[PDB]
């Protein structure tokens, strides 16, 4: 599933990402943009061959299992191919998980190089929330 801007924005509000762990929601959206252009199926593959799956890119080196990613952990306990679906809510789960493990939205370096810093709350601008 693709989202629409104000879409995400409405999903992500009601799962409780607006300014959790202080972080607005236009941050969560900016990172949705870059990682993934809002496209709940997006995979992209690492460096260090883990891969990134979904609409927030978690990575499989950490944070979910696929079963070829050698010397990873699981910490948000869920297999990979949940986070493509077209319901966000293990995404926004784990993401919570993640945001709160101490780097913040650093975690994402799409969100560090490109959101972070930047005027995010153009990214709800006109988003009915
Ligand atoms: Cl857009
Ligand atoms: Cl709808
Ligand atoms: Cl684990
Ligand atoms: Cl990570
Ligand atoms: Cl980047």
């Amino acid at each position: 599933k693709v989202f629409g801007r104000c879409e995400l924005a409405a999903a992500m509000k009601r799962h409780g990402l607006d300014n959790y762990r202080g972080y607005s929601l236009g941050n969560w959206v900016c990172a949705a943009k870059f990682e993934s252009n809002f496209n709940t199926q997006a995979t992209n593959r690492n460096t260090d061959g883990s891969t990134d799956y979904g609409i927030l890119q978690i990575n499989s080196r950490w944070w979910c299992n696929d079963g070829r990613t050698p010397g990873s952990r699981n910490l948000c306990n869920i297999p990979c191919s949940a986070l493509l679906s077209s319901d966000i809510t293990a995404s926004v789960n784990c993401a919570k998980k993640i945001v709160s493990d101490g780097n913040g939205m650093n975690a994402w370096v799409a969100w560090r190089n490109r959101c972070k810093g930047t005027d995010v709350q153009a990214w709800i601008r006109g988003c009915r929330l």
